[PDB]
């Protein structure tokens, strides 16, 4: 049933706003959105800068379980470990409950797998030492190749990301249920599918298309696996298709 999948959705739901003309009063109306006549999203993401005000917001409202979740060595997923740790420790001083942070993966394109590895681990350990949670976006669009996604996926993990996520929204491909589905492979042949949630975003605008990629989390982890902490939908224009499909 696509109702039960799109509040299901909703309730997973990283509601993002991620763009050049963002400002204070928008990201105020995306934490009002937030708490949507079904319920509420798992969180928001938006840019670190954004964060103290949304975090006011969110608790002004009743909703300060609503988690706010941000992006550092974004979009572009440099190789400088230095800059990527300095992102993240300034996300987690504003206030940040999640980290997503882009990898490495134009160096993992050129052969090295080490710079990947220790730019999670670096932000990873800052992050959890403030009890902040990492994701790390991969980029599965710019990979392209699916040894190149499991490669990037297992690095990650294995340098401790909390989530691994698709893409930044950013690039030409981002989502796909194809991209959806190797990466959670990963997880479920790691076996760290208690440890490690699965985030597509970028492009997942429909409730048809939200219903395609718990469908896949059902298959292969079972119906109960895909909550808050293992599960999340990047997506924006997204909430309005899943209210429709609920009848708001
Ligand atoms: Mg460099
Ligand atoms: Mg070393």
């Amino acid at each position: 049933d696509l109702k039960a999948s799109s509040l299901r959705a909703l309730k997973l739901m990283d509601l993002t706003t991620l763009k050049d003309d963002d400002t204070d009063e928008k990201v105020i109306a995306l934490c009002h959105q937030a708490k949507t006549p079904v319920g509420n999203t798992a969180a928001i993401c938006i840019y670190p800068r954004f964060i103290p005000i949304a975090r006011k917001t969110l608790k002004e409202q009743g909703t300060p379980e609503i988690r706010i979740a941000t992006v550092t060595n974004f979009p572009h997923g440099n190789d400088d470990i230095d800059i990527a740790l300095a992102e993240t420790r300034a996300a987690i001083a504003y206030g940040a409950d999640e980290v997503d942070v882009v990898f490495p993966y134009r160096a993992l394109m050129a052969g090295n797998e080490q710079v990947g590895f220790d730019l999670v681990k670096a932000c990873k350990e800052a992050c959890a030492a403030a009890n902040v949670l990492l994701k790390v976006i991969i980029e599965t669009g710019e990979l392209k190749d699916e040894a190149l996604i499991r490669k990037a996926s297992e690095i990650s993990i294995k340098a401790g990301a909390d989530f691994i996520k698709t893409s930044t929204g950013k690039v030409a491909v981002n989502a796909t249920p194809e991209s959806a589905r190797i990466m959670m492979e990963v997880i479920r042949d790691m076996g760290v599918e208690k440890t490690v949630g699965f985030k597509p975003a970028g492009g997942v605008r429909t409730a048809e298309d939200a219903q395609k990629y718990l469908a896949i989390a059902d298959e292969l982890f079972g119906a109960d696996w895909a909550d808050a902490r293992h599960y999340r939908f990047g997506a924006s224009s997204l909430l309005a298709s899943l209210l429709k499909a609920l009848g708001h």
